[PDB]
């Protein structure tokens, strides 16, 4: 009780039983599993993005904008089945309905747009209808490939080429969906963006009973490794003909968050389904429930014992933030970045307090949604003469937009990262503010 | 040998941190000891043929539950008659005979605050009809257990009641209902329409952790593998469900729909079984033993003592099984709520209670049926061959493995006090 | 090479056990010496000229003891004190401040004595740093210190000596209080059992390292130094294991006071405390520290924690910070960093008071202000790192972890910056 | 049960936190010892402790092992010293109650490029005069210990080897010394001149851990107490030393010229007594237990294996004792090698092993001399009564208490595979 009793204290005995906060004190794992209470509200925004498949349920510019109201973070565009003419209405839509919440800057969501690639089939490796995909992606902007069927390192080094050189900051998450891409994981991971535990075809390639080894192996690299995880497929299958799912649906979405997935997804419960909206609203709820429920305690202590040190100023300053963010329970981590690595190193800690990424670029913006607990904010104001007032100006849209987005009260702690020079690679400052 | 420890998950087994341990589990590491968490298969028209019976049997059914939500007595007795044929007609083996029990779930209340009319008249055809347990109904508090128990009367007090949490009073009284009840279901059907539907995981965790802490038994229930019911195969968050229930910790997972009205009856326990297998090599021995000895409270009952010491024994030697004598189940249930690596090959002369030890993870219940050497030494011993005997013929152990013994000073139940480690000749 | 050096492969062990098995006597210390060593002055170290050599030596506080001599005795003390100390302010690298501090006669047969209350006043008029009070048994024995201290020893550390079974008993209300405690072996020897003496001693550590105050053992630690050139074997060892309790200082008094071989003690107390300090198993005492320290929503507080996580992280050569009083060093720490604390402050008397706290370098910075506050501030942390690097605390290439504050005075830290040297 | 008075006692609240940080913050001045002292004193007979009437004192006040140093004194000399050992412990034969074996070991003078000619004549005085332990001075390499074992003649091959660790290259050597050692004597005297002083609590500290991870007895030596050879009390730093030789894991601690000449030799053993037992209690068994059982390899020989399985028995009742039967000593020391609180009560028909156990921290000898039984269980029942007769005579136990009971399964050294938990009546 006195590592908490001040702050208690303090903060109230309210605070301290919402969020799953009992369990999260809890000394063992075991203890944890017993506090898990029902009665205890998540109070943080849902850290874990929905990846939503667009098609005929979802194509629409009306459907979309509810999409986006229920939580959608990234559109999932699946070169399986479509032409071009096809894909490039489905993006026009998506951007349409993005654009329509704009208006007001201090509330507007970016989404991204992700292309899934058919696959090499029966080839070896690059087919010829992935190369003209990925540069019909190039030519509309998309800000994911999801490059299906990865084997190799060498098969995401022939995406990577096929982007050219216009498609170097787009991101390539290898869907691992076979016995060769399980085993070669590690080589695979190392070139990536990150990874897709595709588990529809991983199902039928290996034994079914299997799959969830794959999956839990798979998660926990790419948390060792702090790159992006996504969980597919299924999720909530049930629901593409009936308005609530089963009792085994639940559990594996939240099965997913708990593991340690940054991203879940939804194929033909909103691509085709009967429910595309309450699916996406589905996934919402029981991803912030399950965010709650996360043992931070041990996760913490695992991620640091785990993770190798590092000289580099950024990876120091990301574990030293979420430390402070842990010691005054921080409401929210203000980070300001330019390509979305700066906030991608405070994720990979796995913080409770929620991470506001403040930045002028509109595909880091949307790039960031594949990290878990990184809220992006767009910052479309011009310059200040002076380049400390303009760091100034972005940490209080970022306090602002939160005090007006439902993140941040007059009292409340906020830790603050920040760097020494314009430009990207030099963040190395964390400061503890007061909200006013 | 090398190639001993790639096989069950042993890598992630020895992981110095739960990261690791995920990092390190592999889909080439083949399990190879015996699926310790039983599956309860609802009987129903898909399953109550005699010889139906006999491939779900074989397939891995370790409980049969009646429902008498439907069905009048009529058919629960010929449910009943069915079941027994099969599991007899295995008899003429002893050395592979296999235990099934039977289950009674009840009705319920309905509007009702507590035990109903048709509730007694059932509880009362489960003693008449010789069930091994009852799955209670919407349990909401301790005086609906009492209730059920009274019910039962005096011939029914070896029956072991299992109370069902299905809404919110029951979670928050759930302290108090397992205090007076055998174990627990989480039954999610009704748990996800009383409570919201993304708060049952909660639900399930937190009572699948309070149940394996106080070391009584905790089922899974309802829709683990529901598309099963039509299709040959299930989804991807079905077998998922299924793996979590038993990395959750739960003693038994169940079949409802999937083996009482749908088409792939057998298939549906051959991937419980399946998928089980893996789960339990996945399960972080290291982390998972220490907290549960430390949580276990400290005692001066010699069952208890011996207990955590031979389980302790088996971890150090690798032990193939904890081969135990009881003869109520209690010595073989102390002995599993540490959660051994090691197969709790249970030897009874009870039938009862060899049936209703498959309500505890990783205890496989033998029953002998030999008469009583005159000298009580030569009977243990002939009880303990018998338990070899059975492993090896079921694939359990093989010579040059190491068992650890368990018995007792004195026959009778509550006397066990005597470990052994002992090489198989 | 770097991970062979002072006790690393050890420092890497997974348990206590194998922390131990891999302890080993080539690997070199190179930290710099954390635990201060507190030398009684008395005839063996009065002279200026063999208090430069105990400056050389080690000796970060000099105690006097009040038990014996005159007012004007130990003012002579003090001022020979403070011109062995000036004497290396010529060429500020090997200056180092030295703290002063009265330790008193004691209660006796009665509360506070009438001697004790002359002596306090004599301590303030005399500018004493610390006070080690005598035989506390109860909280109001320290408030009543406190008092005889008066409005001008506000700023006076009290450091109270647990010497009899009342002050364990009553040990919590004590340290609540006091700013430390000295665990005085010797009187706690003759009071309690003495083979229950390092029960109340590994406990009193336990309970300081907790509350983030200093803790001091003391006694009989190189007692047969007093005659013999070298220590026993037990002397030693008892040494080393005050260092790896956890204590903040470490005491010589008839070593220092009387013996023929005062340098000799201080350089004994710091060959030993360099070779402990290096052997201490930090991967499981930093899990510790960090996990029983409350929660807080104190920015100084917050940034030490987060200071000292980044520090780890990193293998940081230092932590610089920034501190009117100390305070900010302490609570860095609290948390017992490998990384040195270089505390650089204006104040002398918090330079010399910060010796009280494991692990902290106190630089005494003496240049006039800048016109702009930014300014100044950076001007005092580019000083800590040509210090640092003129005392061979840094090099080219290393990270430094630097601590600061959004305003002037006391009580606003609240930054923490990663920098890279040269 | 126990009584809340029982959970205040021998530092139990200390044993019970969660963290190394909390135990220290517990440990309690008030909290008095209650187990019986497991650290062996070794006390060296010289001048000042050699006649039979000073030995009596001596043992009574603690002394377990006699020290006979061969780098003073001639052969006359030591034979009169070892008869005046043996006539002050056979002294006390009359009583069940006050009789205790007392080992006798020999410290060679040392060596020169091979074993000295002295050494050679002065280990054959140690078989010719029956010791039981042989302290080899400056080992440095393992031919040296195969040296001394050759120079054990064709007869005292059962004699202990305890290599003494004095210079650098012994410490650098330490892994293949202690492979073909029995134990190990950190000998600080020579140790702390040869390498630097600042150093030795490294090399102590690394050779006990290693000694404590082998299951292997290892002492601390050499001016424990200093000041005592010419002061009636020590220093502070002199207790200090020695509850930290103790708190570090020394099986033993040794007494030189405390007792060999100085004027107050009873009063050091009685003061060596009084601190083991005060730090035996504040030993945090939660984490020691749990980091010896990790570190500690898998086996698969059955006395390791019933070894753990005991001391997890005995953690888990508060077991009074573990009664163990051996021949060689052996079942003992892989008891002790887990560092019980429980005391270990070795039964035994061997004098030499009686009087070689008291090298393994908290093992109490007792000898057995009844002539065998003709039933073989029935001669295994008389020597566990004998270990709870003697344990009740002593204050070990009373009625009602649970004692771990360890044995083989049949007759002969090497068998050990049985632990029984027995309710003392
Ligand atoms: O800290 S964690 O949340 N949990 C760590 C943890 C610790 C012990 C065990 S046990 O020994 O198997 C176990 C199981 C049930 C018992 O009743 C019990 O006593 C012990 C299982 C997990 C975490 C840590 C990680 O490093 C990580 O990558 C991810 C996660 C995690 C992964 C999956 C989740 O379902 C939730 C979180
Ligand atoms: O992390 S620590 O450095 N050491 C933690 C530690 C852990 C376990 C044990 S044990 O279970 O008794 C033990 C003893 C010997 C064995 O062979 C073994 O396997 C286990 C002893 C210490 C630390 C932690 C603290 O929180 C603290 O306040 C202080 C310290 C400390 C204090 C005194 C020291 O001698 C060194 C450090
Ligand atoms: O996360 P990234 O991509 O490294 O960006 C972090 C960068 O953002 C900043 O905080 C502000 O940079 P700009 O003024 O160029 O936007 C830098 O100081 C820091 O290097
Ligand atoms: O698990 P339970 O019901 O306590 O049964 C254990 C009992 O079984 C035995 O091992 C064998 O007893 P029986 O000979 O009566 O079958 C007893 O020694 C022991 O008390
Ligand atoms: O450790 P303390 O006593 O709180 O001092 C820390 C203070 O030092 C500073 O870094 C510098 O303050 P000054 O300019 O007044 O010396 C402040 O920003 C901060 O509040
Ligand atoms: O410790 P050791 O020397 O292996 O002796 C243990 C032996 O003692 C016994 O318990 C009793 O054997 P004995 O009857 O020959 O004395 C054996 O069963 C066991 O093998
Ligand atoms: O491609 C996919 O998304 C899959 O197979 O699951
Ligand atoms: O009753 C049940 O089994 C359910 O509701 O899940
Ligand atoms: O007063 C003291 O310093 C003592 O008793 O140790
Ligand atoms: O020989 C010894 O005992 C020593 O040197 O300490
Ligand atoms: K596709
Ligand atoms: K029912
Ligand atoms: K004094
Ligand atoms: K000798
Ligand atoms: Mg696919
Ligand atoms: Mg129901
Ligand atoms: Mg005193
Ligand atoms: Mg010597």
């Amino acid at each position: 009780r006195a590592d908490v009793a001040q702050l208690t204290q303090e903060l109230g005995t309210a605070f301290f039983q919402q969020q799953q906060l009992p369990a999260a004190m809890a000394d063992t794992f075991l203890e944890h599993l017993c506090l898990l209470d029902i009665d205890s509200e998540p109070v943080a925004a849902r850290s874990t993005s929905i990846i939503a498949t667009i098609g005929p349920a979802s194509r629409s510019v009306e459907r979309l904008k509810e999409m986006i109201k229920a939580g959608m973070n990234i559109a999932r565009l699946n070169f399986s089945h479509g032409s071009h003419e096809y894909h490039a209405e489905s993006i026009a839509n998506v951007r349409e309905a993005v654009e329509s919440f704009a208006g007001s800057p201090l509330s507007y969501r970016p989404v991204a747009i992700a292309l899934d690639t058919k696959g090499p089939g029966s080839g070896p490796g690059l087919s010829e209808q992935d190369v003209r995909d990925l540069r019909f992606g190039v030519e509309h902007g998309v800000d994911i490939v999801f490059a299906s069927f990865v084997r190799k390192a060498s098969d995401v080094a022939a995406v990577r080429a096929a982007l050219g050189p216009e498609g170097h900051g787009i991101k390539i998450i290898s869907k691992i969906e076979n016995h060769e891409g399980v085993k070669r994981f590690d080589e695979i991971l190392e070139v990536s963006d990150g990874i897709m535990v595709a588990r529809g075809d991983l199902g039928i390639e290996i034994p079914a009973e299997k799959v969830f080894l794959a999956q839990k192996m798979m998660i926990g690299r790419c948390n060792l490794a702090g790159k992006p995880v996504v969980c597919a497929t299924q999720m909530l299958e049930s629901m593409i003909t009936k308005p609530r799912p089963t009792r085994a649906e639940t559990s594996d979405v939240a099965n997913a968050v708990l593991d340690g997935a940054d991203c879940i997804m939804l194929s033909g419960e909103t691509a085709k389904g009967n429910f595309p909206v309450e699916a996406v609203k589905m996934q919402h709820a029981i991803a912030r429930e399950a965010e709650a429920a996360v043992y931070h305690r041990q996760l913490f202590e695992e991620l640091r014992r785990a993770a190798p040190l590092s000289r580099d100023p950024t990876e120091v300053t990301a574990i030293g933030a979420v430390e402070a963010a842990f010691k005054c329970c921080a409401a929210a981590i203000i980070v300001l970045t330019t390509t979305g690595r700066s906030a991608q190193l405070l994720s990979r800690y796995r913080p409770r307090a929620a991470v506001i990424a403040v930045t002028r670029s509109a595909q880091a913006a949307r790039q960031v949604h594949l990290c878990r607990g990184v809220f992006p904010l767009l910052y479309r104001e011009p310059p200040e003469a002076i380049w400390a007032d303009d760091v100034d100006r972005r940490v209080q849209f970022g306090i602002e937009s939160g005090k007006l987005r439902g993140f941040l009260r007059v009292g409340d702690l906020v830790i603050v990262v920040t760097g020494w020079r314009p430009g990207s690679g030099y963040t190395n400052i964390m400061r503890v503010l007061s909200i006013s």
